[PDB]
């Protein structure tokens, strides 16, 4: 007997002792101690300090400079959003439930904050897909007689979108289910409860399918014919020593990108293949979100990556934060 069972929600916590509460009613201090729910609220203040700029100035900086309006640099921008919806509709929220150490919104506040904490990951994933793609075509050029376009390059953030409300949708009309996760201050796909009723275990393959193999394929397939295509070009000019330069630089970024990628991917590979195997002991609640926990960050690095180190930017940034000069 490893939790509770409730209309709604799973505490992972056994209730023989009794003291157990909905995470809608009380605060789960049984799971853990107050100050363990205030480093969680203060990891979401890091989090919304460090995300929030980041993301914005982005934006910002897109709106001040021409030169950054590029079609190739529209799905940045639909990175930056995506995380903006993680920091004001995950990161926010937390903050606030985790100092009451429950979920306060009730039921209809945890199919709002798990689908849009869920929305904007999910766009941000299919992002990094989509910019892979992106750059592979116009690298590689797999199509003979293809420019990519602005109109090109706008189907790929609605594909997000499409792909990201493919996620986060069902499980607001019957397929598997939102409810508060880890310490119950969260909302989110419900991965640990065998639901019949929403055929949890059909989702569950679904997105182990379709939003977790398929995305890390796309990503190595593109950036591996990329750095194979850079490598072979800079092979016929070795006379070059800046193709030389840039074939290195190239290639060190897309190593970061996909160590990156991994790093926020790996997590919950590990922690299912202790769900296919070792499959029979119960979790805690910090140990099914262990990889949440640290796929949140990413709000934070993944534009430290892609955008703070794209050239470009950066130097814009630093002309808009310091009023023009330099
Ligand atoms: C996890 O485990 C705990 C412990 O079992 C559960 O908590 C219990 O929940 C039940 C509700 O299903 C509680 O029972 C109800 O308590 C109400 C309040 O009683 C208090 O006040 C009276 C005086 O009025 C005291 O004598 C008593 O000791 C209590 O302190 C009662 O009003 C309810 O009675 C009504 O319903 C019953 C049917 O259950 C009818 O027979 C009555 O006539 C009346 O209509 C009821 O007795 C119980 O008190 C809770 N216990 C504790 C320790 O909190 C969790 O719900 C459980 N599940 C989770 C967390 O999901
Ligand atoms: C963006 C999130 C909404 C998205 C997610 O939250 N998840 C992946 C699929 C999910 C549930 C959680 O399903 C799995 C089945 C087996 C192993 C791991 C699994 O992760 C995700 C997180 C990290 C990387 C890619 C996608
Ligand atoms: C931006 C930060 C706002 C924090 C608001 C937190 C308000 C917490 O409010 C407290 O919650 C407890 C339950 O956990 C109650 O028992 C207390 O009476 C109540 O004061
Ligand atoms: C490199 C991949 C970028 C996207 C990472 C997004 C991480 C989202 O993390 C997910 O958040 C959801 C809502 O809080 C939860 O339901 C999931 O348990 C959690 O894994
Ligand atoms: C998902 C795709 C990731 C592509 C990463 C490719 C990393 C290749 O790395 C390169 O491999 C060469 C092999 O000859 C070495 O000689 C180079 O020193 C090394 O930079
Ligand atoms: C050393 C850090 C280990 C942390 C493991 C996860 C601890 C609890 O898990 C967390 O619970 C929160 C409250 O519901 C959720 O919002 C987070 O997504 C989840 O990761
Ligand atoms: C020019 O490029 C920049 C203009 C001058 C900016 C100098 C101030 C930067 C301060 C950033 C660090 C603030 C830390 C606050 C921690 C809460």
């Amino acid at each position: 007997m490893c939790g509770t069972e409730g209309p709604n929600f799973y505490v992972p916590f056994s209730n023989k002792t009794g003291v157990v509460r909905s995470p809608f009613e009380a605060p789960q201090y049984y799971l853990a101690e107050p100050w363990q729910f205030s480093m969680l609220a203060a990891y979401m203040f890091l989090l919304i300090m460090l995300g929030f700029p980041i993301n914005f100035l982005t934006l910002y900086v897109t709106v001040q400079h021409k030169k950054l309006r590029t079609p190739l640099n529209y799905i940045l921008l639909n990175l930056a959003v995506a995380d903006l919806f993680m920091v004001f509709g995950g990161f926010t929220t937390t903050l606030y439930t985790s100092l009451h150490g429950y979920f306060v919104f009730g039921p209809t506040g945890c199919n709002l904050e798990g689908f849009f904490a869920t929305l904007g990951g999910e766009i941000a994933l299919w992002s990094l897909v989509v910019l892979a793609i992106e750059r592979y075509v116009v690298v590689c050029k797999p199509m003979s007689n293809f420019r990519f376009g602005e109109n090109h390059a706008i189907m790929g953030v609605a594909f997000t979108w499409v792909m990201a409300l493919a996620c986060a949708a069902p499980p607001l009309v019957g397929w598997s289910r939102y409810i508060p996760e880890g310490m119950q201050c969260s909302c989110g796909i419900d991965y640990y409860t065998p639901h019949e009723e929403t055929n949890n275990e059909s989702f569950v393959i679904y997105m182990f399918v379709v939003h977790f193999i398929i995305p890390l394929i796309v990503i190595f397939f593109c950036y591996g014919q990329l750095v194979f295509t850079v490598k072979e070009a800079a092979a016929q000019q070795q006379e070059s020593a800046t193709t030389q330069k840039a074939e290195k630089e190239v290639t060190r970024m897309v190593i970061i990108m996909v160590i990156a990628f991994l790093i926020c991917w790996l997590p919950y590979a590990g922690v299912a293949f202790y769900i296919f195997t070792h499959q029979g002991s119960c979790f805690g609640p910090i140990f099914m979100t262990i990889p949440a926990f640290f796929a949140k960050t990413s709000a934070v690095y993944n534009p430290v990556i892609y955008i703070m180190m794209n050239k470009q930017f950066r130097n814009c940034m630093v002309t808009t934060l310091c009023c023009g000069k330099n």
